[PDB]
């Protein structure tokens, strides 16, 4: 099991090596930040910190951020990336399924970004993870959760490029239960990743079913060469 972890740690290293956060931050809107700002959000819990891009973006915007992740190794990279940008990250190692075990506060908002939720292959785990997020939200809190547009693939199979042509993402295999993407970087590096191909309405169903009163799903065009369909969706789920 130590190889899968090592394989993905190599992947995110390669991603951050070749894709600098300043370009990424210019490309990603200020939409997410504005959404939190216009809701008066102060406390944010990042449950998919990875190497810390979302967290650092929110610290720079002035939010109080708690940075969680299942991986201690990711969190070390996150903390030092934050350190480099001049911020003190507050890291907590936690699994989405018992988020409650190490986190003892409630939040104005939770972010789960970068197509993260897709890493769960069991519906039971999906429900639990969402219920954990929901309990961690204040009564008026909000969950921001994104995903790739898998509907586009399931129903026209080609590569998608990010940060110009720095990395290409190609669907090698996609069925209802699994999407395998080939990632190729500009320096020649190739990584192959499995994730669960969530349909837009299916995620929405899950969110509405664990208790979220209202859900707005935004189309998000992140790829270099844009198509009629968005390559991402952002779910904005209000607890009320
Ligand atoms: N069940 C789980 N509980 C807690 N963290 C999990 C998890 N499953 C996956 N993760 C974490 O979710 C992360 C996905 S990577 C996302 C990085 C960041 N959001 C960005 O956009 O750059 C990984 O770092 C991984 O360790």
């Amino acid at each position: 099991d130590h190889y899968e972890e090592e394989y993905v740690l190599g992947f995110v290293d390669k991603w951050d090596e070749l894709i600098d956060w300043e370009s990424r931050a210019e490309s990603e809107g200020d939409t997410i930040i504005n959404i939190l700002k216009e809701r008066g959000v102060k406390k944010v819990l990042d449950v998919a910190t990875g190497t810390g891009f979302n967290s650092v973006r929110l610290l720079q915007a002035g939010f109080d951020v708690v940075s969680a992740d299942g991986s201690a190794e990711m969190l070390v990279k996150a903390f030092d990336n934050a350190r480099d940008h001049g911020y003190l990250m507050r890291t907590v190692q936690a699994d989405w399924r018992w988020m409650n075990k190490d986190i003892h506060d409630k939040f104005d908002a939770i972010v789960c970004l970068g197509n993260s939720f897709t890493h769960l292959f069991d519906e039971g785990d999906r429900r639990k993870a969402l219920a954990e997020f929901y309990a961690l939200l204040k009564h008026d809190g909000v969950l921001l959760l994104d995903q790739r547009n898998y509907d586009a693939i399931l129903d026209s199979k080609h590569a998608h490029y990010y940060c110009g042509d720095t990395v290409s993402v190609y669907p090698e295999h996609v069925d209802e239960g699994l999407a395998r993407f080939k990632y190729e970087f500009s320096d020649g590096s190739v990584y192959n990743l499995n994730m669960f191909p969530l349909r837009k309405d299916y995620t929405r169903q899950l969110l509405h079913e664990v208790g979220f009163q209202e859900i707005n799903t935004l189309g998000d065009f992140k790829e270099t060469y844009k198509e009629d369909e968005p390559d991402f969706f952002l779910h904005v789920a209000e607890k009320n």
